[PDB]
């Protein structure tokens, strides 16, 4: 159980310390602000008093902070003392930011790989956590047994950009996912429904069984033919005015849900309405 | 197994047409424009020469056309086929057109309930497919043995637009989803990323985990108690910027997503960024 040390213990790097904790790794910990650390000091975390304490006390070093520019931050308090390190950046950024912390460190002597944490922090060390890794093999084949702990580890390739590429693209199909939860709640509240009710007996079985239908919209993106599998565009465009309609009279603002009508209408009024939804993908790609 | 009768052949009615010939009802088809009868004449429909032959063959007479005023243009063709028939209504629309065609339905002397189809045309007959239906519950046990062989039958009560509105929520939870995976395959495809293989390996699993985290965020609306869950909007509104400068780099537009983080946004510049997503109900809602 190699030593490892964590900086930033906001909700994210706490779940992911005290994974460290129980997987019996001597855990450093570090946080901007100190008050943070004393909920993981109880449960046998070492504080670091300084970022070059932190660093010193493991060769595996996992920052799970904010965003790039906070990276940044922490790196250049102490640039000498990453040298001969392996640093594993779980905080979210662009595949640019990657590649630029990446340059960053390789000019300090640092190994670097960077990763995206797919799930939410009660989710670490559960089944369905996974995280996804990129940069150079070899430093990742050197830390995946470690970093195993906390998820399923994917991953995906040489290119350092390449993990947040995928870990965004994750997140943007979360929000979508997340603004129909929104939307259908909402309608549904406006009418006392329940929510939690129609939530597991309703919502989750039918976005069960649309989620499976992705499967299928892919592989029409991948051919780039667009068959309608059953469901138009044109026969789509006749519904959402029902669903705008019905939401007005309830109270319920269209924010969520307008932007793809307006892409499914555009793809009618191109002349494309025999098509069905993966034609979408390519309306918003340049 | 009792005469049915379906107006409207289009890809839905289709389906349905055919799923009561496999269950061995003598099923009478009737569509506006007559070619679309003869693959269902083929495997042993009845067509219809009008609206009033096909009203007269059964005592259960489904309407699966496009809108609302498509199917009162039908009934208004023969006002007088519908007295002491049962309409199952399953054409998309609002409660209130629900409400209006079931005014028109029972001053013409026809029984009427309305449902939604929670299926695409292959999932009739299938375990994952689900119709919703409302309307005086006597009229629906009357019809719920011949209607089962469609799917299961979710009957939400006696107000005759009910069924309408749970469908349009779940459309609205649906059209999210479609949304996250239209933004997500455009950022791989934009990197020449297989889709099918991403959508089948990464964006399923991780929409299969956000999906049952939608019970969280559900028990918190009811309760009116917005917890992080250890994902704040504060931190949600950090990486947003994110998944947005990502999107603009690969070329991929921004107009499905942004809603929702414009949403976020506000409940940041509210001053309530230590809540969790389930706050964004209340904000759409009047
Ligand atoms: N929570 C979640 O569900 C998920 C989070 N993530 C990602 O994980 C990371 C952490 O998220 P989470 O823990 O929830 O966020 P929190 O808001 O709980 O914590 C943010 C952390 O970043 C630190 N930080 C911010 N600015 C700086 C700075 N300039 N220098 C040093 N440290 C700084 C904070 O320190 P201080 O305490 O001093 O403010 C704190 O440790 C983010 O990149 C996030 O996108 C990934 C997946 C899921
Ligand atoms: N396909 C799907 O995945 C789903 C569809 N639905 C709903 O089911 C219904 C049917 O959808 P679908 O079969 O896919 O649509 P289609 O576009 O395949 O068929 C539309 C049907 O409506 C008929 N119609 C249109 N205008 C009129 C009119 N004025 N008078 C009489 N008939 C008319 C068409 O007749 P004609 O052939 O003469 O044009 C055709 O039979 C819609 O309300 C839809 O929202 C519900 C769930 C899923
Ligand atoms: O638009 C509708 C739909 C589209 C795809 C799948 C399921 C339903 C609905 F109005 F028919
Ligand atoms: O914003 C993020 C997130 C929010 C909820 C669940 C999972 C991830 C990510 F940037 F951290």
């Amino acid at each position: 159980n190699s030593p490892v040390s964590v900086f930033g213990l906001g909700a994210m790097g706490t779940a992911l310390a005290t994974q460290f904790l129980r997987k019996g790794h001597k855990t450093t910990v570090w946080n901007r602000t100190p008050a943070k650390a004393q909920p993981l000091i109880a449960i046998g975390a070492s504080h670091a008093p300084t970022i070059d304490s932190a660093a010193a006390a493991s060769s595996l070093l996992i920052i799970c902070q904010l965003d790039k520019a906070s990276v940044m931050q922490t790196l250049q308090q102490a640039p000498t003392a990453w040298a001969a390190k392996t640093i594993v950046d779980l905080t979210n950024g662009t595949p640019a930011h990657a590649r630029e912390t990446a340059d960053w460190a390789l000019a300090h002597g640092a190994r670097y790989i960077h990763g995206g944490i797919m799930a939410v922090p009660f989710m670490i060390g559960q089944p369905d956590a996974m995280i996804l890794y990129s940069g150079p093999a070899e430093v990742f084949e050197g830390v995946k047994d470690t970093l195993s702990v906390l998820g399923t580890n994917t991953y995906v390739g040489e290119d350092v950009g390449l993990a947040s590429l995928h870990d965004l693209a994750l997140l943007s199909g979360m929000y979508g996912l997340f603004s129909g939860f929104t939307h259908a709640v909402a309608l549904v509240q406006s009418a006392n429904i329940p929510a939690a009710g129609f939530v597991a007996t309703q919502l989750i079985p039918w976005l069960t069984a649309m989620t499976q239908h992705l499967n299928l919209l892919a592989t029409q993106v991948d051919e780039k033919d667009y068959g309608d599998g059953g469901s138009s565009l044109d026969m789509q465009a006749k519904a959402a005015p029902n669903i705008l309609e019905a939401s007005q009279a309830q109270g319920v603002s269209v924010e969520l849900i307008q932007p793809i009508f307006k892409l499914i209408e555009r793809r009618v009024e191109e002349g494309k309405g025999s098509e069905g939804l993966a034609a979408l993908v390519g309306m918003i790609m340049k």
